[PDB]
């Protein structure tokens, strides 16, 4: 397709319809929406009012893992994370649970650990972009062996591409186990679908972690870090608390259109172990949200559910 506005659209508007995978899952009309966008799409249009045109073609999704990036903007589905309280607060972490980098916690590549008070780990992972290694894993879950539980906080974790998500979940589970399915398209179709393929989680060649875990999740933990709640939560010893994780998967698709701009979104279905979709939003096991009345006491309610549970 050539760079002009019709081009730009015309290459957006295939993509999306040979290769996005939630068109006939959403009952979505992407033929009345070609035609209908067509009527707005001219020659000599700014790249503002392209951009904005083809960003409204997108919002027809309504998915916040479809995305439109341009030199000047970045386009999504927005009620989609922000209609979810934030259930994350960087700076009360760091004065109430983490301390000091020099003498209060340690630090393992991506891996932010210590050992609270009451003799529960914690590690903090910010970001799947951070990358961490099977040396680092060891020397964390050598460290917090003492503890008597495990707490893995992953929230406010936009994934990344440094780590896989299994690389961490296997150091959870002794045995081979079934944590999931993934579906490819097969053809250009709506439906045009593999069977499901299961997703196997194997244990680590390492140190491995043998009592119980917390994995705390809110709606800006997403894309990598949501296959990583995926893959931790079928685990025997493994409880998630806090919010509905914000979805989308390790996968997505990429594509440029003539003009330079980037389109990604969902080629390929994930599921859990008993094929409900998760790109959507994977539901915690222990609903929370941060109680403002416990920040201003300097306490993060997730993390103080957590111990509590760890403890007993």
């Amino acid at each position: 397709f050539v760079n002009n506005p019709q081009g730009n659209f015309e290459q957006l508007w295939k993509i999306i319809d040979e290769q996005y995978c939630f068109l006939d899952y959403k009952q979505i009309d992407w033929d009345e929406i070609h035609t209908r966008y067509q009527k707005l799409i001219t020659p000599n249009m700014g790249s503002e009012g392209l951009f904005e045109v083809l960003s409204e073609m997108l919002y027809e999704l309504q998915d916040g893992h479809v995305n439109l990036a341009s030199a000047h903007n970045v386009s999504y589905y927005d009620a989609w994370y922000q209609d979810y309280p934030r259930n994350f607060r960087a700076d009360l972490l760091e004065d109430s649970y983490l301390g000091r980098a020099s003498t209060d916690y340690r630090t393992a590549a991506g891996l932010k650990y210590k050992i609270l008070k009451d003799n529960i780990g914690y590690i903090r992972y910010e970001s799947f972009a951070d990358p961490v290694g099977n040396g680092n894993l060891d020397e964390v879950l050598s460290y917090l062996s003492v503890c008597n539980g495990l707490i893995i906080d992953v929230r406010d974790n936009g994934g990344g591409n440094a780590t896989n998500s299994a690389r961490i979940a296997s150091r959870f589970t002794n045995e081979k186990i079934l944590t999931g399915y993934i579906s490819h398209k097969t053809g250009t179709g709506h439906n045009d679908f593999s069977k499901p393929y299961a997703i196997y989680l194997e244990p680590a060649n390492g140190v491995r972690w043998q009592k119980k875990v917390v994995v705390l999740t809110n709606r800006r933990s997403f894309s990598a870090t949501n296959d990583f709640v995926n893959h931790m939560r079928c685990l025997p010893n493994v409880t998630t608390i806090g919010d509905k994780t914000g979805g989308g998967s390790g996968m997505p698709f990429t594509s440029e259109l003539p003009n330079g701009w980037s389109v990604r979104f969902s080629a390929s279905p994930h599921f859990d172990a008993e094929m409900n979709h998760i790109e959507f939003g994977i539901e915690p096991d222990i609903k929370a949200d941060m109680l403002q009345e416990d920040e201003l006491r300097g306490k993060d309610t997730l993390i103080e559910m957590a111990r509590k549970l760890l403890s007993e």
